[PDB]
């Protein structure tokens, strides 16, 4: 932990690093690729306060007339099976598809969970199309209205692109109005001006001026209906008319409870009359201010009549399917008709009532808008090269608290001085070699067994004075590399010209035999057990060059076999007719073997893989041989990385 | 206690960790999906102050007149046993059921404590019902009035699902004020703008816009009838006071200008938006909670294991023994396993770990004054029977002649474990009615000669100080190449301190986690007072996860 080695092993780790920032990166990437652009407009209103306007615009008086206006509880979109289908279609630059629906009418299911009944379109051509609600696919075209399965839907001027596929939902007028209110936004920035910015943001860009401006021109003719309305008739027949209202209200529920003290399409065509009805009343409650607050070769006085024209055509035929129905059904739904229909009417005229007052105790004078709303060109989100710097940072951190986590995750050693540390001598740090026959003979130029003959000089100079010339060798762990590095040093032993015996005392699951080319039968347990002679074990390994006693048969007691006197007459007579003999051994961590063979060592010497084994699995080993009479000369560390080790080729 | 050791720990006690905080989980999701969704309504009021109108709508007139308007004094609920049937009646998507009572009379109890009369509906059918009070159930039909025993009662609309029950309660004018009042709620979000913002909170969605309406009706009537009430106590006493002719037409003519301006004084509140009610329920505020029950249970996981680990004081590791000075010879781990272990599953780890035993004794065993060598165990439980035993049989199979006595006179069984004749034994040697060589025992298994304690003594202590007892370990030692001892405690019984006198070697057998450093160190102390030098321990039964030792074949 500090600043050197920090910058070491992140030159070490720069593959995981840069792999990571770099897909932590390109995730950003293709995020601020994808996402949809988002677009606002900001409109400018001027007024002589305002504070109450800031929250009367947000009203859903206000919201909830341009809902209605623009027909915003239709939503579409064109419809990408995958997430990123749509995002990936602006990348080719494909054009995106938009329809028009001037009226749409679902079947109304209106579940408690599915709320907004979903209907998708398939685009056939420019001028027919098909529509799919959950599989019955209604064939249509623009123009005429297809009216069937109480399903109204006005559709025109549709894309080009055909076979596309179109979702279509009637979301309630109540999330139509929240979602604009959580879009929409105003402001003042002069904290008393009659400034007021306006602020709307969406995706598609026209859409959003319009209903900005209309937005700002509901306003504006609420705050103009202020002028009118005082002097206006109209105030005194809201005043006259709702009562003859109510009092048919009343007669059309006594009817209701007169006529009462389920044939489903009696259901879905009563509501979808009803519908009809309450649309024509409030388009001609609305012509009768487009009439004089606008012309009749004004556009938008055009829609009133042509979305009149469509009622009146789905209300014909809605009385066509009326007839055909058994009379036990066409009393009910005459009667529930004008009952539903009377209320609808009547909480329009509370409507109309209230919002007449508003003009009243309204004090503002002229609201004159300054400048029309338009969209900036520019997406404000998602935010290039903001997400993109996060994805940067974010992939560094991670990569840091990544890295630094796998630093204190692994605890094995990391350099001969951490045994030295505890006072072991580390007599040599064979490296990885990257190679069945001897290394040592193999390729006898490797580093690991430059290494090796390393480890056998200073040997040499170590084994000499010791009371014999046996050395044992033990793994501190299986998969230490213990026959590894015994077989290679006695083969580096032998060429130099020493009678060397290579004795395999690892009768648990030894497996030198294995290696050098055997004959398996009459190894040392045989020996031991007394059933085989001192001659008839040892063998030619013909690479190494030296004589080798292999386990032979697994015996069921190791230890016991091992403290029998024939081991002891077995070393006595091979360190008199040998020069060198080696012992492979068991751990001590595992059995006794290593203890009860050190008995009769010269030397003994652990051997600790480069990062499996601990530091306290060697210290442990040493105690264990120490509590045990048998004295660890010291370690030999292999298998270590070559960027640790010193070793290099030369030559 | 490092993040290393706590990291440890924790995957070592991950079922524990993981259970308890999925099982807290549980209990949140279950209770985020049980607790009845409460949706929350609203309403914008507008007028030109607004600090007398946020106390003015809470009143009790305005909402008394709404609990008269819509009769909220008659409440009901549907029923279900348990504390949680509603909620999983709406999670299985049954429609709730909800019935209509224009005009509810109870027999009116109204007790001092059960103010609160409270009667059940059971629904027949879509057309009648029955009413079960205390017993007595009145069947009845909507429309017509149940009026029997006080009781009155106009139902009607009664939902479709029949046998339901349904809880009426015609709790007090005053309490159907202080729920509505507790929660409906006001604020202005201008400080000096006529806005104000109901908030009306409840379980019934369409119940709450309704009451919401009537609240802003109510006060749009009442303003208009106080600015109105003014004049109209002038008017009233106006009429009061008309009879001096001229003054009379005088008095007429403040007459008509009044009588006008109450019908016309309709303002200074504004409904700007009648009420609705956002379909998305505010309470129970899910994915707050569950990530509370997260929390919840990752900080009563880490407070219990913390505890836990506060908890125990045994010892953990034979480098706590070897800090005070004790050189633990051995850490036996234990074995998943009558015969002797090391006869019956020669290859297990908790017999190598006795041959890893066997040759460390080996080495610290000679040089010492006899071949006698004493196990006595930290505590009972601490297992020194079966390490002596095992130990005995490990030896024995290396050719020596080893020869166990169990000098545990007071509750020694090694003898119910070899197999025995139970007469003889050690006991009965000392007390001088058997000789040396009827006492001595082959066990055919471990192949070591077993001398037991025989029948318990009614003076152990006294026993063992006769001098019998160091014929017995002379001539035995003279005719064995080992010989291994049972103690009873030192801590207990004093008879470890009488045996220890004639033994080469002493070793201590603790228990892994059940025996303290405490009891070691004054085990030993206590050993030394008596003359008795403790050689070391023999730490028993370790953990495999903390014991060394692993197969290898």
């Amino acid at each position: 932990i500090d600043l050197g080695r920090v910058i070491g092993e992140l030159i070490d780790h720069r593959k995981l690093i840069i792999s990571i920032t770099s897909v932590f990166t390109l995730f950003a990437i293709l995020y601020a690729l994808l996402a949809t652009p988002i677009y606002e407009t900001d409109a400018l209103i001027q007024i002589e306060q305002s504070a109450p306007e800031t929250a009367l615009l947000q009203s859903r008086m206000i919201l909830g007339k341009t809902i209605d206006d623009l027909n915003l509880q239709i939503q579409i979109e064109q419809k990408y099976f995958p997430v990123i289908g749509r995002g990936l279609a602006r990348l080719m630059g494909e054009k995106p598809g938009n329809i028009d629906i001037t009226r749409l009418y679902l079947p109304d299911s209106d579940d408690i969970s599915n709320n907004t009944p979903s209907i998708i379109l398939t685009v056939k051509d420019k001028e027919n199309y098909s529509i799919n609600s959950d599989g019955i696919q209604l064939n249509g075209v623009v123009g005429t209205l297809l009216n069937e399965k109480g399903i109204s839907l006005l559709v025109n001027e549709i894309d080009a692109k055909p076979g596309d596929q179109f979702v279509i939902t009637q979301l309630p007028r109540l999330k139509a109005i929240s979602d604009l209110l959580k879009s929409f936004s105003v402001a003042d920035l002069g904290k008393d001006t009659g400034m007021l910015t306006l602020t709307l943001t969406g995706d598609n860009p026209k859409r959003i001026s319009h209903i900005l401006d209309s937005i700002s021109q509901n306003y504006l003719a609420q705050n103009i209906a202020r002028q009118a309305a005082q002097d206006a008739k109209s105030l005194e027949f809201l005043n006259q008319q709702l009562p003859k209202v109510r009092a048919e209200l009343d007669s059309a529920e006594d009817k209701l409870n007169a006529y009462r003290k389920l044939n489903m399409e009696a259901k879905s065509v009563l509501d979808q009359i009803v519908n009809v009805d309450n649309q024509l009343n409030e388009l001609t409650f609305r012509e009768a201010e487009v009439s004089q607050l606008y012309t009749k070769e004004h556009p938008t006085y055009k829609a009133l009549m042509e979305k009149r024209q469509t009622l009146q055509e789905e209300k014909s035929k809605l009385n066509k399917r009326v007839s055909s129905m058994p009379s036990t059904q066409q009393e009910v739904l005459r009667l529930s008709r004008d009952v539903e229909s009377g209320r609808a009417v009547y909480l329009q005229l509370l409507n109309r009532q209230q919002e007449l007052n508003i003009a009243k105790s309204s004090a503002i004078g002229n609201v004159r808008i300054i400048d029309n709303a338009v969209t900036d060109p520019n997406p404000v989100r998602p935010k290039k090269t903001i997400i993109i710097v996060i994805g940067v940072v974010l992939g560094l951190i991670v990569s840091v608290v990544l890295v630094l986590f796998q630093v204190f995750l692994r605890r094995g050693i990391e350099s001969p001085e951490q045994l030295e540390e505890i006072g072991i001598n580390v007599y040599a740090s064979i490296p990885i070699s990257e190679w069945d026959t001897l290394l040592a003979v193999g390729n006898p130029a490797d580093l690991a067994v430059e290494a090796i003959r390393g480890l056998r000089t200073s040997l040499h100079f170590a084994m000499m004075e010791a009371k014999n010339n046996v050395l044992m060798i033990s793994g501190a762990s299986p998969s230490a590399g213990m026959t590894f590095i015994s077989s290679n040093l006695a083969a580096t032993i032998a060429i130099t010209g020493k009678k060397v015996l290579f004795i395999d005392a690892d009768l648990r699951k030894g497996y030198a035999h294995k290696m050098f080319g055997h004959k398996n039968d009459k190894g040392l347990s045989e020996f031991l057990s007394g059933q085989a002679a001192a001659e008839m074990i040892i063998d030619k390994v013909e690479g190494g060059g030296f004589d080798y006693i292999g386990r032979g048969q697994i015996p069921p007691n190791p230890a016991e076999l091992l403290m029998h006197p024939r081991f002891e007459q077995l070393l006595n007579w091979a360190s008199q007719n040998y020069d060198l003999i080696i012992i492979d051994t068991p751990p001590i961590l595992a059995v006794t073997d290593a203890a009860i063979i050190g008995r009769y060592a010269g030397t003994c010497l652990l051997v600790a893989r480069f990062e499996k084994n601990t530091v306290k699995e060697i210290d442990v080993s040493m105690k264990r041989f120490e509590q045990s009479g048998v004295v660890v000369k010291g370690c030999i560390l292999n298998g270590v990385v070559k960027k640790a080790s010193s070793y290099y080729r030369y030559g």
